[PDB]
């Protein structure tokens, strides 16, 4: 549970996002390159703001115990030390494997996906960035979601959170309350389940990436993508989509976040859709 730093041997960096980096690292006391590979989160850069933010994350991913979240190893003393799954994120596993990967696979992550976010849900935990881009690839058939960098503990006695600054993750997937107010809720995460369901329907495709339907759809961006959305404007079935996934990405886009269904009512549907694909 406490790693010493100069037993981690830096190897590469994974990837980077709201001011901090993850870093392939091998955990390797004896010196001889043996050791097991983690994954380590830092600050990219020091300041007291995200420290906090920092420190706050890691007592939440500490406290998550789900084989469809990402696990928390430890900590360096200042670093977050998790597993290391090889595979990658899951936008990146879709776009080289496509050619393999049938309905049913993508129905069996999306349950998944699911389950761990009924699980976050659980614990009062909002996630916020939920997205392709952020859910790693365990095995051919197992992924977990990853990215606790902006997740928030809802108080007891509230059931969303009003954030201050604007959000800096691309803006196709938040919620229209998420636009409009800085309004984030365990159903706000179903508006961005939906576009994640979309991602996996398109294999993160980038000519039909949310992204690249908004500027076909057609002033700044974000108050076009509002309006677009007031207008009931959704993003189209993708190809070859079922009807039955598509009406569910449809249901998670409800204007009213309170008519959008919960995790645990999308968790038993996808499920009879992957027992019936
Ligand atoms: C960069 C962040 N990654 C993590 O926090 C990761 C934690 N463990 C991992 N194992 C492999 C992996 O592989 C990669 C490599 C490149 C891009 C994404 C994940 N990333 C991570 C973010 C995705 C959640
Ligand atoms: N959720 C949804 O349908 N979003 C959207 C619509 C148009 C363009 C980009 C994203």
């Amino acid at each position: 549970t406490i790693f010493e730093e100069r037993h981690l041997k830096y190897i590469s960096q994974l990837g980077k996002g709201n001011f901090g980096s993850v870093e392939l690292c091998r955990y390797d006391p004896l010196g001889d390159n043996t050791g097991a590979l983690v994954a380590v989160k830092q600050l990219q850069h020091s300041g007291p703001d995200q420290q906090r933010d920092f420190q706050r994350e890691i007592q939440i991913l500490k406290a998550l115990h789900s084989d469809f979240i990402v696990k928390y190893r430890g900590v360096s003393y200042l670093r977050l030390v998790m597993e290391y799954l090889p595979s990658g994120c899951l936008r990146d596993f879709l776009q080289r494997h496509r050619a393999r990967l049938d309905a049913s696979r993508l129905l069996l992550y999306s349950s998944q996906i699911c389950k761990g976010m009924e699980y976050l849900g659980s614990r009062r935990c909002v996630h916020r960035d939920l997205a392709a881009r952020n859910i790693l690839v365990e095995s051919e058939a197992h992924v977990k979601i990853a990215d606790f960098g902006l997740a928030k503990l809802l108080p007891l006695d509230k059931d969303y959170y009003v954030v201050r600054e604007p959000g800096q993750s691309p803006i196709f997937w938040y919620a229209p309350e998420s636009l409009s107010d800085n309004i984030f809720s365990r159903q706000s995460d179903v508006w961005s389940f939906g576009v994640v369901l979309y991602e996996l329907f398109t294999y993160c495709d980038k000519s039909c990436s949310p992204s690249a339907e908004f500027l076909r759809m057609m002033v700044p961006a974000l108050s076009r993508l509002l309006e677009l959305l007031e207008e009931g404007q959704r993003l189209p079935a993708p190809p070859a989509c079922p009807a039955e996934v598509h009406e569910l990405m449809k249901l998670c886009w409800a204007p009213s976040p309170q008519d959008r269904p919960s995790f645990s009512a999308l968790g038993p549907q996808l499920d009879m859709l992957w027992s019936g694909s």
